[PDB]
């Protein structure tokens, strides 16, 4: 339903790639999933990460953008780009 939040994750590490799709119901559940992704990226290293979140309003897209900017900064990415398509925010990070 439209109460759901959709999360798309692409973790691409010099040819070792992974793709995840999640449906989360609250900001709290979104944060749970993002913290698991951070755990994985910190342990394994990922050269490129792209996370897209389809929020429920345009204001919530910006709220989730702020969460993602902080995630990517905490993970140490050196090229971080935030884009919006409707209510969907995408953030892509790379080490170079
Ligand atoms: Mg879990």
């Amino acid at each position: 339903s439209h109460m759901d939040i959709q999360v798309q994750v692409n973790i691409d590490d010099n040819g070792k790639n992974f793709d995840y799709t999640y449906t989360v119901t609250t900001e709290s559940e979104l944060q749970k999933v993002l913290n698991e992704l951070m755990d994985y990226i910190k342990a394994a290293g990922a050269a490129r990460v792209r996370i897209s979140i389809t929020a429920r309003t345009s204001s919530e897209a910006e709220k989730f953008a702020a969460i993602l900017r902080k995630v990517f900064a905490e993970l140490g990415y050196n090229d971080i780009n935030v884009t919006f398509d409707g209510d969907t925010v995408t953030v892509e990070g790379q080490l170079e």
